[PDB]
């Protein structure tokens, strides 16, 4: 198993920490706030109150031993930067960091952060795609032009067959799965039917999917 | 003429707003802080300084015209709650709200929020899946048991064929796409090759995909 | 005996608590402030310093055991709401709450508060009726139209008899009691006399009482 | 032309003011906070931003014209005290003041407050009487020993007659009114019936009424 | 000996306390601030940290035992008033208090303060008399019209005799003493001489002294 | 045309200023707080809002014209010090300053303050002399050993004569004046009488006066 | 036409700015605090209130025209860092920055600061050399081993000659100048005399100079 | 060895302290802040948390024993002044102090400070000379007119000989040393060569050096 250290138990770092622990990884949870440590005590291997900008407190944690250190300190950009800097001077292999704004990203780039993350910004985009198009539940982008989309089927599609909805020739797309009442269907045959309020997973060019949406559903 | 309003220009609400505007929608940006309003002025149809807990200022915005209002107020849970309440009493069709913790989600549920979002929590999970398994670039869950995953191909897969990597019989999975040097390939034929550092899109059972990772790549 | 828990020892909750204890009920007084607990220590069965928004501290009090929980937290609406929410998730039979404004009342309604109280507002109305009409000492409303009123008798009524003041036929009212020098007279006979500065208790339609007041006294 | 002024638009002073205005009296609303003044502007003849501890601002209001001034300043005991003092030195006939604690009552007493009110304390007692005895809706005390009480009739009293519920001989009390489905009955005849969930108004000794509750209903 | 308690060790109360102790009186020094108590520990019989508004802490000091209690609390008028009120309810014979402004004096009057003092105001007047008239070192007023004045002798008076300066007939005044080089002369004979920069003590009507000053010196 | 300026309208500086104005002198009132300036506007020739630590604002006042400047700044020792320094560097003839503690006196001494005053300390001593000896109304010290004292005559002295109270031989003191019912008597003859509650002005050695108090009155 | 801009008018940035202006250079003074700007207005070509972390305000200054920008922001490390970053992204040739601590120096290094200065640290060293050795007035280091030092000549050297103080052979040092009563002598001849309290400028090895001090002077 | 006490461990005092300790002197480090003491604990003989304005804490340190006390307290001018004052009243031989502004210097002068220092201001000037003239690395002033300068040699001087650059006759200057690749050359002969990017140390009149710079390099 790998060993992870997560500094900053916010909504983000807390989630990261809780989720890794659930996977059975050795995870060290670190926060300057005692109430936070108490909160996540139950969801990590070790939970320690510590100020990560204090180099002596850092050595006490033995943070040099970890292959992954996740800096999820947000509001205090000085703490985030200074922590990252210390971690870099300690030759930690992979240092992942949560960023607050463009300029925070840049300094983190310059001082040797390995992966920089913008949780809210990324989700904002995802959610906006949903707001604009009530049909989309979730999606993943293969590139700027191609995507896999999970659609909420309407009445227009009720009792329609996959061959009846020819997307491979008509729209250059392919249906990958159907989810009905919780039961899942993968790579359905040309004879398989779709009913309304099912989850329909389609793959193809974005504009072509939007076209299938406007005309098909 | 659909109209979206975004109250609270944080990292989350800001992204949504900026993103909605980019798609060419009518978007109203709203914040109590003037500096925020000045900032997103360039990324919205209209931007207005306003306190969203004040019913009068709310009516003044012409909020009646909007079908969607996104409450992206974070730190101040009271402001978020009261805003949602006011919006609900003004009979706004769809109210989407950013939640801070479990209990904030509960009250928003009870006072009639139409969609509740936890951006940081959701990305924390996603990022953790990446941390444990450096191979995963991005993924989407079809159900509790099934997922679609985009993998960064290793040397073990370099110059290997789709039939050579028999996954449909060997692992019960199916390859959906290959991305090489930027060029994209959909529903690749049995003869198609994979090169190292390409993107490979695989669909199947979570456990079966992970097995392919351990043994296949 | 029933068991009561009172969270928030303000002027209101303090009064509630002190008065119940005087009646010989098992009452638990709860406040986050130590000085408050010390103040009401002498007026409750148990007095405990506790933060009622902390679910663990709540379970420690054993608050699930109580049939009545009175939330008399005022200034901090977030604390009041969150406390009520926790109490509801603990399936407490009767949760009574002090409200700060209209919108605070609404959320408390929505999250399952059983009785909501506005001590100041109710008293404001009562006192205003006194300010407008110096004759009224106290009253109770039977409905929007009918009331029982305690009047301070003037000189105009000095040495007048109940039959001399025919209210049952002249004003459609009835005299219920006379209080003289502290001595009380209930359901006085037609021959009983009233002297000035006595307390006179009359029942009837509000406008009819006001008429008795304008013309009679 | 009686003139009332209300200084301090809290929940208490606000209610009074709003209520006085509703009765069609000349009312002046006064507060140091502008937002409060804007709020009760709609519920007063005139509303003025003013600091009531400033003698000059006080004279500017034309406070000389008012016969009644209500000091509903709460948190800031110094402001309340100083205001009352100033009003007294300006020879205002009637000064009613909201008290925070025993000692605030004492000083207001000594510096010549005409009426001192403890809204929260008074309602706390009232509400406690309701808590212990779910039957009591509202009541009024005639003396330390005698009271008039409005009861919510139970099934034990459903379809029972006034003579059947002989209370004048059995409990030494008298029934004053019955409220059924909204309809009101005053001084009901011996043949009048009571149905469940009706309101029953009883007069007598506190102990005698409570006995009727235990045995009668 | 008498027993004194001094609450509030400011410049004033500190001076009072230090000076009484020097006279060999039993003095209790009281302050809420620990650093103050430490400062005056060396200048009082007993020095105790205490909040004088807390009735229990007051009884612990045994403050009922003292014939004199000096309230020298200044900035916090609420503390000063409330302390005085408590002391009065404890039937303390002589309660002397330091006042901040006219209205503070009035309430202190009303709640039964025995002597009220304005140290700065009184000194301001004294010093102003010095500023206007550089000749006056110190003085005492016998009434609005008569005074005893200590003057700094100028050159105009050098080598002048008391008979040479006839003040009893010319100005209706009398010389009471001469201070030369530190040596003091009381009730000097008509033959006694005054030299410059001596201290000359004169008694008479104020205007007459000013006249002696303008014309004589 | 003498000109006085008073910087710092505290209780001390305010009194001086008000008092100087009353004597008909040209007085300039100066304070950083606008509310203070508005207050003493009525009690000064001119009143100006100004920060006295700012050399420019100081010159703007035309402070060059003043022969006397009184620094009555208290709480902020830095402001007092810096003001005095600036005044001294602007070659103001006489700078009188209010001191907060021993060390503030020392620095003001070193930076050339012309007179240093400790109003509270000085009155504390005076008041203490009154506390120990209720007989003393007011007094003035001629030296370390000699004083002039105004006594409130007791019954022991009622209706007694000056020769009957032989103090010049018996106690080595001399009676300087008698004040009866407001009427004043200077250098009273041997036949003059003293009545109770009169004011008696005695001069002599401190110890001799105190003896007369113990034995004489 | 070289243009210098100084952001942050602290003791350091202020001196630079004032000094650059004195040499007759085009200098722009920049600070977020208005009072600072008003102060150095007289010592700069132009002085502008501006927040230097705001890219827009920065462009508005015409900062593109400047070849040198000095960041003399101290307490707020974030402001200093962000300013430097912005300047670097605006392609300013030379960015000199004042550092607060080791780590601030490191980040400024990484984000491309052209010169980093530690004024206080550098003077601390210099002053310490003066403290240990009262003889040294000022010095400059040529390397880790060699220095040029200005000494205050003692009596031991009074009236002594350069050949008499043979330092080139005896101590391996050379005398570079003598300053007597203000008059200066460069590369003095073997016959030149030194008098006490003159300034003597010596060059050599640090250890050799110190030896000359112990034995020579 | 001498004994030094350094009060105020800032960038300045910290540097002073660290540097003296490195020289092997007995140094006492003093700061009110615990974190500071911990920081410099490793760089001083004794390190003590103390408030230097508290005369008792000062005596506890035994500060009377030291020949040198360095007051390096900056932001708090009151602390700096008051400390210096106390040290002076304790008859400490040499008290060196860090100054904040002109007026702070003046009071420190007046209360008997022995040496006053302005670290930032002095460095500001030095650095400004560098900004104006990129050739100057470092320098020392012998007087207002004469200086020793360390120059960064350009290409214009590459392979030039000292005789080729006749400065003694042409510019009235003399070359004192050459630093090449780290190797140092002192008092080089007329035949010695200079290469670019070497450090060249020249002595003479300032204007004459600037002339050598403009024309020579
Ligand atoms: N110097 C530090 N050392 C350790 N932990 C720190 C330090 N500074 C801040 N933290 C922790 O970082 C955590 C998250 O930071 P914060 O909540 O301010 O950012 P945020 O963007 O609001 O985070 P999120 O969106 O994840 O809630 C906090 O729980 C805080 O205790
Ligand atoms: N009452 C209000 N009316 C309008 N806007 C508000 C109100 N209260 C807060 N805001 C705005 O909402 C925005 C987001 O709030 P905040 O930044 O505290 O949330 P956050 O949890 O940090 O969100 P993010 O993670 O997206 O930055 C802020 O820019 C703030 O100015
Ligand atoms: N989270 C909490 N847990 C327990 N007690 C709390 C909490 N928050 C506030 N309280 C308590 O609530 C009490 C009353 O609240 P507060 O006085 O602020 O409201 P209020 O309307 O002024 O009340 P009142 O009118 O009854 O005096 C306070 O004594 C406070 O200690
Ligand atoms: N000096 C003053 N002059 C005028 N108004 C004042 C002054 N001081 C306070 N007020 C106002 O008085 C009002 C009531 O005071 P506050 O809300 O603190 O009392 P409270 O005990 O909370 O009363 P309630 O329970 O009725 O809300 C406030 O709206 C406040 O703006
Ligand atoms: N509630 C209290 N109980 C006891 N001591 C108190 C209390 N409140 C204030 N004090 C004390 O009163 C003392 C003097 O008050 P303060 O200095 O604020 O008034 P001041 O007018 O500036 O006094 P002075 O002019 O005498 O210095 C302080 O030393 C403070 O500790
Ligand atoms: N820099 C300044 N320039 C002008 N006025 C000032 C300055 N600093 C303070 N003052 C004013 O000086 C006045 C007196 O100061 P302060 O009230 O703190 O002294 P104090 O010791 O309480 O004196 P007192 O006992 O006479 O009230 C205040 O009214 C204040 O507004
Ligand atoms: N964001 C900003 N934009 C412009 N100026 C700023 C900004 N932040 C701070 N300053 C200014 O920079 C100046 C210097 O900062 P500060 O005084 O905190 O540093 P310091 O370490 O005390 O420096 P010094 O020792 O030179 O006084 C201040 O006068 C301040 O007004
Ligand atoms: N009363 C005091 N007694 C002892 N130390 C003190 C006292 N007051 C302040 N100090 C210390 O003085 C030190 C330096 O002061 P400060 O940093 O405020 O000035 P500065 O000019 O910013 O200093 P520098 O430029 O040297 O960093 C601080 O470490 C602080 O703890
Ligand atoms: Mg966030
Ligand atoms: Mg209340
Ligand atoms: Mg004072
Ligand atoms: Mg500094």
């Amino acid at each position: 198993n790998k060993q992870f250290a997560v500094i900053g138990l916010g909504k983000f770092g807390g989630s990261i920490c809780k989720e890794l622990h659930r996977m059975g990884h050795e995870v060290l949870a670190v926060d300057i706030n005692e109430e936070k440590v108490n909160a996540y005590a139950s969801y990590a291997t070790h939970a320690v109150i510590a100020n990560a900008t204090e180099e002596n407190e850092l050595l006490s944690l033995g943070i040099r031993n970890f292959e992954y250190v996740i800096v999820a300190i947000g509001a205090n950009i000085q703490a985030s930067t200074l922590t990252t800097l210390l971690l870099k001077e300690l030759d930690i292999p992979n240092i992942w960091v949560k960023a607050q704004n463009y300029y925070h990203h840049k300094v983190l780039e310059k001082i040797g952060a390995d992966r920089i993350i913008h949780p809210e910004k990324d989700m904002g985009v995802k959610i906006a795609q949903s707001l604009s198009d009530e049909n989309v539940l979730n999606y993943i982008d293969l590139s700027d032009e191609y995507s896999i989309v999970e659609l909420l089927a309407t009445r227009k599609l009720d009792s329609k067959s996959i061959i009846d909805l020819n997307v491979r020739a008509k729209y250059g797309c392919t249906i990958l799965a159907i989810k009905h009442h919780g039961d899942i269907c993968l790579s359905p045959a040309p004879e398989d039917i779709i009913r309304e309020q099912d989850c329909l997973v389609i793959m193809g060019h974005k504009k072509d999917i939007k076209r299938f949406e406007n005309e098909g559903m």
